[PDB]
């Protein structure tokens, strides 16, 4: 169609997926954006980003329980997203991306690395199997 | 697990699924959330709204080419939500939710309401076939 008497059609497409280390929640009565301490996913449009996202949405949408756990350090991001360990029935989605070999350990400040170490070891795991990053 | 001196776990939710007759695209270069014109599906909690959801999803996360299109009055609502016709493929999500039952014809008025007569066709057949909220 092309009357300008009409309506008009115009081109849109859908929104990248979210990337597998940012996490939409609902907490304490409002939709808040967290970014998961210490790991690096890759992002959505590079390989095992789709992975990433997928896992972590798994986790987290098949919870019956997720928590939200703040680190001792700056609590938000110069982004406004709340920087946390972020649980799904007890296990750590932080950790298990990482074991899964779909994060990198990043990102360690002062007073926001208590989890180290436990991540640490699930990344030297990860490598150990060659999975997925480190594949 | 005790200590008060470390680490506290809270709580958090998913954030509640969209809506069927709410489509979130890319358009002009940003996110924006549309409003389906003319139609009203069941909200996702209640009876057909999984299935309304899931219709729209398929319809339009499956498209080659999604397109949109306002009518002449009000773009937007209240809610800031974009009032429009959304076409996939060609074929028209709204008129097609109506069709299957899973969205009743609703706030229809004069001057946002080009498609009135081909919606208000697809739900007298949706109802003659006794389909989903016509069941
Ligand atoms: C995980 C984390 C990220 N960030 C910032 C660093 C980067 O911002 P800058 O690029 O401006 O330096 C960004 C990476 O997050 P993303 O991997 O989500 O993009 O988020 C922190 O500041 N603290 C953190 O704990
Ligand atoms: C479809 C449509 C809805 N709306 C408003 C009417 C309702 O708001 P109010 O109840 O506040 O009056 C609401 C219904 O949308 P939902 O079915 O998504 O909830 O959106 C419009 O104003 N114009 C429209 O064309």
């Amino acid at each position: 169609a092309t009357s300008t008497k009409k309506l008009h059609k115009e081109p849109a497409t859908l929104i990248k997926a979210i990337d597998g280390d940012t996490v939409k929640l609902m907490y304490k009565g409002q939709p808040m954006t967290f970014r998961l301490l210490l790991v690096d996913t890759p992002e959505f449009n590079e390989k095992y980003g789709p992975e990433a996202s997928a896992f972590r949405k798994k986790m987290v949408e098949n919870a019956k329980k997720i928590e939200v756990e703040f680190d001792k350090g700056q609590r938000t991001d110069k982004y406004g997203r709340g920087l946390a360990y972020i649980y799904a029935d007890g296990k750590m989605v932080n950790e298990a991306l990482v074991r899964q070999g779909l994060a990198k350990v990043a990102y360690v400040y002062k007073g926001n690395n208590t989890h180290e170490q436990l991540l640490r070891k699930a990344e030297a795991q990860a490598k150990k199997e060659k999975l997925n990053i480190w594949s």
